[PDB]
């Protein structure tokens, strides 16, 4: 008895859609979902997504609620669809992923991965739930997370951190350290040596080392001075230079966290989804520096410091690939005279 | 158990719903809902009323598939609500009642019409259905229609044609002449003395009586010598005056179905309802005469002339009350030296 | 490059998209797309697919302005994308299939039907387009329709009719009549021996034998008695019984046809899409008789009369399967003491 | 001279409907209302409600503006509709009520409550208009507020907290305590004894009490220890239990404010409406235990002190029912060993 | 190339409209612009505006991204469009002028200002743009900014703040002091002598005066004291009194920001368009006192008490106007025996 009114029903009585049996009155109107509670409709869902309302309600009301992948890892590992889940996009508010395997009548192009449509498509599998790593070895693209080892397979060790209902975290009542493996064309591929972006964000920013806590601590001289750092132009790069009409550097976000605790600023996200890089239209309103592509990432500080003592300075510029959350990253490396001028990641 | 999917599935299988199991994907977008076939999205329905487009879906497959009485009918004997089915008005494309009792859960105040919300509610039975008699016996506000007698009730006899699907038809394999009841407070009403209109349409106009016969077939002035008209202003009433910029006359259904098969002409209908005196705003293609409201009734053309002959005609202007369709319409009569010069039904 | 306003601009001045240059001014509003003439909007398009009204819009400029085969043929042989060409569904006002080869940015899977992405999927080409015979060759799932031979296949020929602009027609300056080939991963299918339907209407019926010009100019029982049909329940399956509540047979278009130009009915088409066998709620006109679901399909009376003809009679019930328009359809075939009682087409 | 245009001139002018004369331009766009300032549109009232857009905006405009009973009080004393005024219920953004009573022509259903359709509905009367107390004690159901007392009707003294303008407040320059009556069938019906719930939220948490200063001020040893609280698992129901996958306890707002001045964490409101009992889908954002369904009310820490030390502990569950904000509310309890394991209220 | 594809590529690519060639993929659904990115929909843009979608997405890609003007500015001067430009109003979400120039087909009136169809407009031109200070003496009708003397021409000194992105600041790596110039009917306009407001909000107001400074520190009676206030009624006007149930006085944005930070309350900004006087519908969360117009003007406190310190006491009510954002603001002034009751700005 799957139905609209019965996945209302889930929602209003179990907070999501956990297979119980019911009905609650539905009213569509819009792009909204209401119910009505003692005479009077309540709004459950809202539709912003490219799907028509009732499916989207449904997705929704269906999505994972264990630590699962940030969509940007998952998107990253060229995942198209999940097998037997809805992995929700809350950055998009709307599904990872446009077809489903086994949950929703209209979305469905499957109910089981092993069906043939499946074959082309690289499925995400969860071994956390039972048979889903038999079914990855059974599957010609996919890519699988575990919580321990699986025989034979060579694993890649992934971000500390998951997305809970839409909330980042590293997990201490639960598990968010996953083993990554990934199928391409029925063979076991090997996942790159990688950094991992941190997912943190401006207003609650944590450090997470002893030089991210001495960079928000002290003065910007004394920090390059502690760590070393003459000649990479941290103060363009990480601190940003506000001097001029254009923002100058600016590329770390713990740089943007030190900036906003003293002094307000606006970030348009132009392009509001999950990705390693950020991209943002800033403007800075105690002086008016701004700029129209300012590429944001979050790193832990001691990576970036790493990245940027490994690179040759003997060029005018060049172009550097660092893998980051599984993919290339383009960044732009210019220099003079032995020193670096900027170090930057570039728009993905 | 109730649902969006099983309405839909319904409709595709039993065209209307039948109470039959199953489900069928749906997708609702633009007051539209669709179901997917083989891989395609289907229209079933499109949403003209002002209600949700999910409960207006449920309600039109639910509608009475019966011959039953003209929304006409049900408005001018103050029907309120239906026990246990919907009167879909075709006319407006949506529900003839706001509520409803045992059809829908999101319109629904009652289960059974013995509830005491519907105690002061005037509610439509169909003898048809058993224990719906009995039902109105016990009802405090009521209308019952039957096809045959009732024991302990005088009856009113009701038109002869009425509503299947939408079509309006006197039917031959199918009863449409229903007796009719009626009760107050608890009160069996004596319904009054009433005409009937006809329900008849332009284009396929029928004439019902050797006098409509000849009024078709006859020109202006032999069929008022035949029957004797000279004076009653018919070649203005029901002819129609085409000769200044303000159309004349033109109050009769069959007056416009004659003008009609020899030339064409455009009637707005600017409050589109089932009444029994329709207003049109009419434009002549022919000579360009016009009018913005033309007030046009179907009675069978011997019933016009018996009530338009038994009016005193020795005053300027009066308003003559005739009892049509159960209700009363007020026409403007207008005299000249003891002759007519209009006869006019008003605009409810 | 492509462009909403170049679109547009190829719809204003060419009648569909024509690869021309230029562009004028767009409004997209209520599902709508307008463009500015002289200072004001004239709508170009309205979209009643479930597409993006401005992606529907481009699909639709782009449609096939060729004569191509029926929806119903495409669906019946499995046909799942075109090759570089969009077939626009008139009876549905939408796309045939959901996705484009080498059409449109936003539906494209793939730009030519090599790609790999389309080995799974059954791909039709157009013999008449340069280059698409052999891509047939070369393709794992394909349908083919030429003009002529095919140098090593053996051809199934297809129904005299095809559609043009949403008009189905036997062509008279323009060839309608094609070869059908088909291929299953890889292998050449021998086409089943089929009947087609003749996708006549009712307003416009025209007959195709001298049968069927018997059919319309005699009598019920004149015709029963010179094709000797007496046993065969003509009287009830084609000619129709409006006696009863519940309107008996009528499941062949030539019936209706009949009976329209004598009298009307009303045809509600529940499931509006292009299909083999119609299914229709109906209601007469003139007597009241009505049926939910009437199957109603329109072959050639000759061949109908050929298949009813060639059964076995012997038992109460039973499904008869006949292959039309490439599909099989069930037909239920009741009898009693050897004589057909009905024979009607199902809902497919 | 009442109009859309009325309406918008008195919201333009006076901030809401005050019964002025006077018109401003308007233009109505999907579900927004704008008025035109010096040659562009700027938007007065975006409709959030399931009502039309025009009419939705009436109502807003002619809302209560003086303090008025919190939206849960009057649906837990079972009120209906209201005489002559709206209350606006701002956790939903719409109507309390569907219907008005001489507000608004689209959805009154009468323009006094002395008239007959009104009977049977609870009508909410506010004694501080002139009339209202003689319209209650004319009244067959209804409920009444005052702020002082009513010759021979016996009163029950409401919470201290009334809504003004959808600011939940005790008042200093204004009166939000009423007492409260209530009339059933034409009964005055004795209003229970009643906690009443504090209305706070969790960013602007203020304690009332002695008791609840200590709760946010001291540890939870010392506080279990000064108030004696060993055996009620206060550990478990006020504090919560963050140490498994399932979030444990938590269902007082006062320890929710007392974690989210430490640590934040994640509420999705999945009814967003007004309720004595509220429920949330809870992550905790540092250790990632959450939990579905997670029932949280807002009583004075003193009163559900007094509530569970009140409660028989040997019983291993039972449901416990308390009167709160005038309804039973049912709390689950259980107990092991004559100890409290969990006391926790359930989803109304 | 122009198109709605090239304006989302240069959206994703360079955060505007930057004029570079390429187009990306768009899907328009409902309000809203979407572009595909990996497979799914990002939201570029949700149109809040009274254009259609596609026009107002392309108007904002086209905005000014420098320091421009605030729109009330611009509205007090009476300037009715742009120059080559679009200036976009962030508090509307809209662009401040229906029609352009030179900037969109859709909404542009002409290509040039000197077009005849210009000349009875005010036009706004930018000095700091090539050629516009000769447009601007050529036109017949504008107003015109430059950072610096223009020959011949007298200049007024405009604000020092200007909008940025939507943030209003004064610039330090930007310029953001402008003079003004305006001709009307061909002939050079003197602007009046005026004061400014000082473009700040509640949550981050800054004093920018000792005074003020003082204001925000001490305590009532010693700030009146110091600054010898006495008989000017500032307890009401700038404090606020909210013993009572109507709100008495609070006109001044200062004053609103010391009462914020001690207590909350709610702002109703029931036209919210940008404005030299805005009024707000004020409920004080602590008291319960309300007023549903309060006019609140951020004036620097100096210049307020300049201002009210030169008015002329014995009358006892008289309208003043203040010259201030260029415009005429009308103030009411109560006196009774030679001191101020009250002295407020009115709606405008
Ligand atoms: O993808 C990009 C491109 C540019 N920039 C910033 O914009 C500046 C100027 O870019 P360009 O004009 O040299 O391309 C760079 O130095 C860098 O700060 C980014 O952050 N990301
Ligand atoms: O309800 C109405 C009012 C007017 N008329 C037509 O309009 C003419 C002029 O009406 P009046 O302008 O005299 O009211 C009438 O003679 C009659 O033909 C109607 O048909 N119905
Ligand atoms: O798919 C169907 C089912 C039924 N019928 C019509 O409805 C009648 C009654 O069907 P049933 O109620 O016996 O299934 C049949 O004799 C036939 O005329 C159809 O045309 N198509
Ligand atoms: O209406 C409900 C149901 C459950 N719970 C919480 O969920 C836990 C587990 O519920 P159950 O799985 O025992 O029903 C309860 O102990 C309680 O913390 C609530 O808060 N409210
Ligand atoms: O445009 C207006 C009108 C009134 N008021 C406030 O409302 C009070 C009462 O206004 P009235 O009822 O005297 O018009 C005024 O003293 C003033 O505080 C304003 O702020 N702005």
């Amino acid at each position: 008895n799957m139905s609209l009114e019965n996945v209302a029903f889930n929602v209003v009585n179990k907070g999501h859609f956990d297979g119980q049996q019911g009905e609650v009155p539905v009213s569509i109107i819009n792009n909204t979902v209401y119910t009505k509670v003692d005479g009077v409709d309540v709004e459950l869902f809202e539709n912003k997504t490219t799907l028509p309302v009732n499916v989207a309600f449904e997705l929704w009301a269906k999505r994972n609620i264990k630590p699962v992948p940030e969509v940007k890892i998952l998107n990253n590992l060229g995942v198209d669809i999940a097998a037997n889940t809805v992995i929700w996009d809350y950055k998009r508010d709307a599904p990872a992923h446009i077809s489903t395997i086994g949950v929703c009548s209209m979305t469905d192009i499957a109910k089981k991965p092993t069906e043939t449509i499946c074959a082309p498509l690289t499925v995400f599998f969860d071994g956390r739930v039972d048979g889903q790593v038999d079914l990855f070895r059974n599957a010609r693209n996919g890519v699988l997370i575990t919580e321990g080892s699986v025989k034979g397979l060579q694993p890649s060790v992934g971000p500390k951190q998951a997305s809970l209902n839409g909330v980042t975290l590293i997990g201490e009542a639960v598990k968010t350290q996953f083993n990554y493996y990934k199928k391409v064309d029925g063979v076991v591929q090997q996942l790159p040596e990688t950094y991992f972006t941190q997912s943190r964000n401006l207003q609650e920013f944590k450090p997470r080392s002893q030089m991210e806590i001495d960079f928000l601590e002290l003065a910007m001289d004394e920090f390059i001075e502690r760590y070393k750092l003459e000649g990479y132009a941290f103060e363009h790069i990480v601190y940003g230079d506000f001097s001029h009409s254009q923002l100058g550097g600016l590329h770390l976000l713990i740089g943007l966290a030190k900036r906003f605790k003293e002094s307000p600023f606006e970030l348009e996200d132009f392009i509001p989804m999950d990705s390693t890089v950020k991209n943002y239209f800033i403007t800075d309103a105690q002086t008016g520096s701004s700029k129209c592509v300012c590429s944001v990432i979050d790193l832990l500080l001691d990576d970036f410091v790493e990245i940027i003592k490994s690179q040759d300075l003997s060029v005018v510029s060049k172009v550097v690939k660092v893998t980051i959350d599984y993919t290339e990253i383009s960044f732009m490396l210019w220099c003079k005279d032995g020193h670096v001028e900027t170090f930057y990641p570039k728009l993905q």
